[PDB]
């Protein structure tokens, strides 16, 4: 997240941490919104490589011990039928994964309020994104959890010429765009929390930025619009 602040220990209890295996150790790779105690909603994308993944949940600080976290494997990963990874700009980038184990519930692990189907914000909607995604461009991964305050922008402006043009799609929420604030990479397959009446949901999963940088004048951050995918979640969990 670049222009972000650090989050607060217990304010985002459904974020997690996705990390891949590298040699003796792990490294993160994206974040992800756990929905159920043992499912994990991410981005396609970030599972594009065959890699061995584990989930990290009730996490702050990825390079130190918090006292807070719970470790567990992924044991099934389900991509949408329609993602390519050749087309990132043709949407379907959503993937959930169902976790070894169960984990346990507890002031820094809850399950993330999904928006009822269907659902579209106005323009300028207040809303967060959390991560620990570079914080500059071309820069680091975050230690700490970051949030950043990035308004959306609606279907119609952002697909109007100046912003991302025909590059979105009506199943995507584009948020920021300030040129100061944005996600970035390793922040992909994380959240958007929105408020909507009095509840942050997580509307957006994060998928894409532009190639010129991160934080980019009228390149808002784009995010898999969870509202136009919960029959398909809800027929994988259920499948599955
Ligand atoms: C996400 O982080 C976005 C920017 C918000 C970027 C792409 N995602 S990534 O850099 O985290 C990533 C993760 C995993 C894979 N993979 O497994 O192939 C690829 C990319 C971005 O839009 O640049
Ligand atoms: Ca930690």
């Amino acid at each position: 997240v670049v222009g972000g602040t650090e989050a607060q220990r217990n304010s985002w209890p459904s974020q997690i941490s996705l990390q891949y295996r590298s040699g003796s150790s792990w490294a993160h790779t994206c974040g992800g919104t756990l929905i159920r105690q043992n499912w994990v909603m991410t981005a396609a994308h970030c599972v594009d490589r065959e890699l061995t993944f584990r989930v990290v949940v009730g996490e702050h600080n990825l390079n130190q011990n918090n006292g807070t976290e719970q470790y567990v494997g992924v044991q099934k990963i389900v991509v949408h039928p329609y993602w390519n990874t050749d087309d990132v700009a043709a949407g379907y980038d959503i993937a959930l994964l169902r976790l070894a184990q169960s984990v346990t519930l507890n002031s820094y692990v809850q399950l993330g309020v999904l928006p009822r189907a269907g659902t579209i914000l106005a323009n300028n909607s207040p809303c967060y994104i959390t991560g620990w995604g570079l914080t500059r461009t071309n820069g680091q991964l975050a230690q700490t959890l970051q949030q950043a305050y990035l308004p959306t922008v609606d279907y119609a402006i952002c697909s109007s010429s100046s912003y991302w043009g025909s590059t979105v799609k009506n199943s995507m929420v584009c948020a920021g765009g300030d040129g100061v604030r944005s996600g970035c990479q390793g922040d992909s397959g994380g959240p958007l929390h929105c408020l909507v009446n009095g509840q942050y949901a997580v509307h957006g999963v994060t998928s894409f930025v532009s190639r010129l940088g991160c934080n980019v004048t009228r390149k808002p951050t784009v995010f898999t619009r969870v509202s136009a995918y919960i029959s398909w979640i809800n027929n994988v969990i259920a499948s599955n």
